[PDB]
């Protein structure tokens, strides 16, 4: 990229997303500043590349104590998912969100997984 700049989390999130995954992304423009806000309320003094374990989490637990606690879990896979494509990208190196919320009540089965092959632009 010419202009250097913008490798943020922020950007990083639009590079999966311009495939087209989910829908609602023309509302996201005006929302990114409610989300980046209450995304990371503790956690904003904190470069991309130093990112750390479920301990930043509690923040999140907050919402989740006002009885909304399904946007947390809704919230939380953006920062799963996304650590995901930087350790495919490898410029983390380390996988600090190892789990991140792993199970939250009621677990599935998950009979013959899908979720470990994709590729596809």
């Amino acid at each position: 990229m010419e202009n250097s700049g913008a490798y943020t989390f922020e950007t990083i999130a639009r590079e999966w997303h311009e495939s087209n995954k989910r829908w609602s992304e023309d509302h996201r423009s005006r929302v990114l500043r409610y989300l980046e806000l209450y995304i990371f309320p503790h956690i904003g003094s904190s470069d991309i590349r130093q990112l750390k374990t479920s301990h930043l989490l509690a923040p999140i637990k907050e919402v989740d104590t006002s009885g909304k606690h399904d946007v947390a879990q809704r919230l939380q896979q953006r920062v799963t998912a996304i650590m995901r494509y930087a350790v495919q990208n490898d410029y983390i190196d380390s996988n600090p969100a190892s789990d991140m919320a792993g199970a939250l009540s009621t677990t599935k089965a998950r009979h013959y997984p899908l979720e470990h092959h994709h590729h596809h632009h």
